[PDB]
């Protein structure tokens, strides 16, 4: 639900200021990681993808092929308020864009296409939160 992923997002963007120098993700590209659910930001940019991938080590959320650690995503997801409910279907939809850019050679641009796919179908399931609500939630833990 869009509650559960506004909890994960606050979380996980606490990690993109670490990240910049590493990924070139300048804050003109991206200034806080909520804005990842506007409707006026187009998830494309490499760097974004590099983020994603600095971010994502920080918590073990990958696996050593540079795609989402299955297990490790599922605990994440249910470390949060009524995670149960979000970690099956979360996982699900990330592996299923994952399996559409399997071809990307590049890994930035791979995490990037997969991240756009993933925020694309999140939208269509009903569970993608509002900037307002994921700023809602920034002061937790
Ligand atoms: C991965 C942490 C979830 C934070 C939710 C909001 C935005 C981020 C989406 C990241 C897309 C999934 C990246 C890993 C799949 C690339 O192989
Ligand atoms: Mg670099
Ligand atoms: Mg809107
Ligand atoms: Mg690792």
């Amino acid at each position: 639900t869009a509650e559960v992923m506004s909890h994960v997002t606050a979380h996980f963007g606490k990690t993109l200021e670490e990240c910049r120098e590493e990924s070139g993700l300048s804050v003109d590209i991206l200034d806080e990681f909520k804005h990842f659910w506007s409707d006026d930001f187009d998830v494309v940019h490499r760097e974004l993808g590099c983020a994603i991938i600095c971010m994502s080590n920080k918590f073990s959320l990958m696996d050593d092929d540079v795609r989402m650690h299955h297990v490790n995503m599922d605990e994440y997801i249910k470390s949060f308020p009524n995670g149960q409910v979000l970690a099956e279907k979360m996982v699900k939809l990330i592996h299923n864009c994952e399996k559409q850019f399997d071809t990307e050679t590049d890994d930035c641009t791979r995490v990037v296409k997969v991240a756009a796919c993933f925020k694309e179908d999140s939208r269509k399931e009903g569970i993608a939160p509002e900037v307002a609500m994921v700023e809602a939630v920034i002061e937790k833990y």
